């Protein structure tokens, strides 16, 4: 439906054409900031309390105080959906280190609320590469995506559409923008527990998997366990559950969505529908 | 002298009050960008070709094309000094991933040239802490200073004014904003060779040290070598050569500037004076 006309900067609704920051902002000069991103459906941001809790935790880890309490931020978000006259959207929160006197020391953070159309996003799982790397402050949703973005050319050149980070080439973590899961041939679901972002999609999938009576192991994953797994999938806000058909030279099954991945995809849609019924 | 009135964005001189970027810029959303920083004295950016070469190398590592060749960028810098009617300044170049369609994929970088007053910056060396950490893409002058800025409260609380990163707590690297050197009791100058930014000040000090006939070892430094060293110092654009009086619970000598550090400080001033004589 309606075109996005407005963002919010520091609690003011602004036309998108005037949504700017002065270049003294620490995100621009020092990549200092946190963010979060969630969808809205039926006029409701999904799992909103979980996202806002993460946003507040992220901010506290950078010693950045959000200038509004959580109920006031929720109001600003809802007000922005209404201003843009949309029920279906992507929503980005950004908290920067602010306009710094010396190009380093935070003084006052800048708060952004941006809004987008829902992601527009055959049988085949996506094809990804392993990449040796460990995200900085990985439990914090920082704005730092240098390595993930710098890798886009390498991902493409190599014939893949995404990656999976492996800490020192040994310990499976996450992609730049997704959590990562395996399903073992006995249907055990396996996902990293440490040095990753605790995705909201990850949380909802794990809960749905356990509520369905699946075994879920949150544990260190050795790179060699890719060869014991039957299925692999990503989770994220914009992907939901997304089947991975190939990692490096390994096709998972015939590369089409595995049994448990398909089940979890439906259960995630169910978690979304259940959440919307509470709004 | 004159107040800073103008920055440059994308080759346009703009009043400082109007130096803004739209919030779709990838530095704001994804911390994607590189920068450089150099002083001007007597109307001349110091060691300018060395800084611009690093800027171009940094850009190539993020696959960001600077929209001007080096001679045209040099012109823009000189034009900005003249516009601001200053001979004495700090100068910041920033190249962001640009206004991205999807908040991730670079499309067109934004180029900023910002300008400042010269840094305003008794006997005693500064007091610093070791911190276990390894900078991401350390040879590249990225805008990513999350850990360095997040550590400001910890540095202060602990009674220090800066830090020295130690890779896995074993291998001495650099501070968030300075290269790091030791001087051993036989007057050997020691500095890391790998996984650090190749500072312009570092380069000028090493050359001056070697031209003076000092032994300079560019090599891995074990954390245990702090106890074999007589002197420690930082190098950076804004510090030049700065004596370190204490690291953790270790006072270097009586904490006042060591012999070789003092010599190198004078030689660096000499490299600056020699450079200005060529302009
Ligand atoms: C590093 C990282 N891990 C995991 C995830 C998955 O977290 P949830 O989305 O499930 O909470 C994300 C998601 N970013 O998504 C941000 C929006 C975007 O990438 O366009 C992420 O950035
Ligand atoms: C990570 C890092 N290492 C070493 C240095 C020293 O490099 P040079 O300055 O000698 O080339 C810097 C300097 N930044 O200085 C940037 C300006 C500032 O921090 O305000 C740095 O950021
Ligand atoms: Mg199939
Ligand atoms: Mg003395």
């Amino acid at each position: 439906g309606h075109m996005i006309k407005y963002y919010n900067i520091n609690g003011q609704q602004v036309p998108v054409e005037n949504a700017t920051l002065h270049v003294s902002d620490l995100s621009i000069l020092r990549g200092y900031g946190i963010f979060d991103y969630f969808l809205a459906r039926e006029g409701h941001p999904l799992f909103l309390d979980d996202y806002l809790n993460r946003f507040y935790r992220s901010a506290a880890e950078l010693y950045l105080e959000i200038p509004f309490d959580k109920a006031e931020l929720r109001r600003q978000i809802y007000a922005l959906l209404q201003a843009n006259e949309v029920r279906e959207a992507g929503i980005r929160l950004v908290l920067t280190g602010g306009y710094s006197p010396d190009g380093y020391t935070p003084v006052n953070p800048n708060l952004l609320i941006m809004m987008y159309d829902l992601p527009a996003s055959s049988a085949q799982g996506i094809k990804i590469i392993t990449h040796p790397f460990q995200r900085e402050l990985p439990e914090v949703k920082t704005i730092n995506y240098s390595t993930g973005i710098r890798m886009l050319k390498t991902i493409k050149e190599r014939g893949a559409t995404d990656l999976i980070y492996v800490d020192q080439g040994e310990w499976i973590r996450e992609s730049a923008r997704s959590n990562f899961f395996l399903v073992m041939p006995d249907n055990t679901i396996v996902t990293a527990d440490e040095k990753i972002l605790w995705g909201i999609t990850r949380r909802q999938v794990i809960d749905a998997a356990r509520e369905a009576g699946y075994a879920v192991e949150e544990r260190r994953i050795h790179i060699t366990e890719l060869d014991q797994a039957r299925e692999a999938f990503f989770t994220s806000t914009i992907k939901g559950v997304m089947a991975i058909g190939q990692i490096d030279d390994r096709v998972f099954g015939d590369g089409t969505i595995g049994k448990v991945t398909q089940e979890l995809q439906d259960l995630f849609v169910g978690k979304v529908k259940a959440y919307l019924e509470t709004c």
